[PDB]
C-alpha cells in the first residue's frame, strides 16, 4: 500500500492539504506559488502499476494531475501527467508511448538553479509522458509506469539508479483548485 505523504509549497499563496485515510488525500488551494502534493511511495519502482481514482479535478489555473516521482544518480524528475487545468506542460519532443488506454507524448525539459530532492538550487532534467487529451476522471484508473520507463529508455531517457518518492500528485503554479485523489 502507499506509505508517502508528500504535500510541499514554495510559501506562496494557500495549500491546504489533507492526509486522508489510506491511499486518500484532497487539496484546496488558492492563488499559488509552486506546490507539489500526493501519496505513493517513498521508494519508487521502474515496474510499479499506480492505481488512483480521482473523485475531483478541479484545478482553475495551471494544475496537473501526474504521477510524479525522482530518482538520484543521475538526479531527474518524471511525470506522467493524465489531466491539466489550463495548461497543457510540454517541451523537447521525443516521440510517443501508448500505456492504460491513452496516447502520451513524450518530452524533456531542464531546469536550471532550482529546488530539487537536492537542495534550492540546483540543474536537473525532467522526464514527461504528457497525455495528448485530458484522462476522464472519477473511475478507478491505472498508469503502468514500466510501459513509460521503458518508452523513455527507447528514446535515450535514462533513470537514475537510486529511486527517490514516486506518487499520484496534485502539482499547481499560480493557480487555484480542488482535487481529491485516492492512490493504491
Ligand atoms: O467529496 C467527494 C470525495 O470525498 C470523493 O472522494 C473519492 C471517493 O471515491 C474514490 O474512489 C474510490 C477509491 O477506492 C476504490 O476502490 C479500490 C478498488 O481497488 C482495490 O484494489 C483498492 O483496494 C480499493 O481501494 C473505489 O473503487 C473508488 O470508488 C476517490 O479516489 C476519492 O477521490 O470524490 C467525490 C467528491 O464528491
Ligand atoms: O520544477 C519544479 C521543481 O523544482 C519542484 O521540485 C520540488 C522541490 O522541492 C522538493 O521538496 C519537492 O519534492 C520537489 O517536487 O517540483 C515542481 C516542479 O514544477
Ligand atoms: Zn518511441
Amino acid at each position: 500500500s502507499t506509505d508517502y505523504w508528500q504535500n510541499w509549497t514554495d510559501g506562496g499563496g494557500i495549500v491546504n492539504a489533507v492526509n486522508g485515510s489510506g491511499g486518500n488525500y484532497s487539496v484546496n488551494w488558492s492563488n499559488t506559488g509552486n506546490f507539489v502534493v500526493g501519496k505513493g511511495w517513498t521508494t519508487g519502482s521502474p515496474f510499479r502499476t499506480i492505481n488512483y481514482n480521482a473523485g475531483v479535478w478541479a484545478p482553475n489555473g495551471n494544475g496537473y494531475l501526474t504521477l510524479a516521482g525522482w530518482t538520484r544518480s543521475p538526479l531527474i524528475q518524471y511525470y506522467v501527467v493524465d489531466s491539466w487545468g489550463t495548461y497543457r506542460p510540454t517541451g523537447t519532443y521525443k516521440g510517443t508511448v501508448k500505456s492504460d488506454g491513452g496516447t502520451y507524448d513524450i518530452y524533456t525539459t531542464t531546469r536550471y538553479n532550482a529546488p530539487s530532492i537536492d537542495g534550492d538550487r540546483t540543474t536537473f532534467t525532467q522526464y514527461w509522458s504528457v497525455r495528448q487529451s485530458k484522462r476522464p476522471t472519477g473511475s478507478n484508473a491505472t498508469i503502468t509506469f514500466t510501459n513509460h520507463v521503458n518508452a523513455w529508455k527507447s528514446h535515450g531517457m535514462n533513470l537514475g539508479s537510486n529511486w527517490a518518492y514516486q506518487v499520484m500528485a496534485t502539482e499547481g503554479y499560480q493557480s487555484s483548485g480542488s482535487s481529491n485523489v485516492t492512490v493504491w
